[PDB]
């Protein structure tokens, strides 16, 4: 069993905030992340649905899978990891690389989300912002235990699959590639939600840089086609990234 006794966990400054829960900064054998769930008192059909969620990142052991380290019911409900330093992909590619390190990234989330499907996983919300580049070298795949730019259309209007895991990489590589997010001339979140549905809409290809690796962009648009069922599994991906890569 992972549960960590009530008392042993400091927990420290807040971090920021969610829809699921509250992070904190913790001292646990070192340091820790603590996300206080957002739950005030838990009922027994409340517990098990915590413990349903925790058998599923009890299976989670990855390099470039946030570490899962234990979890909370006393006091409250909670989830803890590993400490991220640094900052998230988002914040360095939006708040704050080489076309390389850029491919690295792109590399490693790869590698975390292809053995999540391994592991028959749906991140579900996987997005820059949910990438945490520890030490601002290794990529922390979380929160998979609001944002619509990552959505497949098919999930915008069996809708969450792997297939619209592999979109919201596309996004990514997206991200990655072009240094800014989709539809930013585009302010509308309706808008967005209304023309990406009905396949009306798509990132603009033309921000990527000329420094990035052609055989990326094949695979960007590979994974950012409207047709579920005309995007490659992660495995390709992977290996395409990857043989891509060796240069
Ligand atoms: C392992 C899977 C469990 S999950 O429930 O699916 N995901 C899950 C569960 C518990 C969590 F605390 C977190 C989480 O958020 C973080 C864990 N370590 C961190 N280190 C730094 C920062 C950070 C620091 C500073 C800025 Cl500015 C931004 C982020 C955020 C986190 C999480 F993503």
């Amino acid at each position: 069993d992972w549960e960590i006794p009530d008392g042993q966990i400091t927990v420290g400054q807040r971090i920021g905030s969610g829809s699921f829960g509250t992070v904190y900064k913790g001292k646990w054998h070192g340091d820790v992340a603590v996300k206080m769930l957002n739950v005030t008192a838990p009922t027994p059909q409340q517990l098990q649905a915590f413990k349903n969620e925790v058998g599923v990142l009890r299976k989670t052991r990855h390099v470039n899978i946030l570490l899962f380290m234990g979890y909370s019911t006393a006091p409250q409900l909670a989830i803890v990891t590993q400490w991220c330093e640094g900052s998230s992909l988002y914040h360095h590619l939006h708040a704050s690389f080489e076309m390389k390190k850029l491919i690295d990234i792109a590399r490693q989330t790869a590698r975390g989300m292809d053995y999540l499907h391994a592991k028959s996983i749906i991140h579900r919300d996987l997005k820059s912002n949910n990438i945490f580049l520890h030490e601002d070298n290794t990529v922390k795949i979380g929160d998979f235990g609001g944002s619509i730019l990552w959505m497949a259309p098919e999930v915008i209007r069996n809708p969450y699959s792997f297939q619209s895991d592999v979109y919201a990489f596309g996004i990514v590589l997206y991200e990655l590639m072009t240094g800014q997010l989709p539809y930013s001339n585009i302010n509308n979140r309706d808008q967005i939600i209304e023309m990406v549905g009905r396949g009306s809409l798509s990132p603009d290809l033309s921000k990527v840089r000329s420094n990035c690796p052609k055989r990326m962009k094949r695979l960007m648009a590979e994974c950012l086609k409207k047709k579920r069922d005309e995007r490659p599994s992660f495995p390709r991906i992977l290996a395409e990234i990857e043989e891509l890569a060796r240069e």
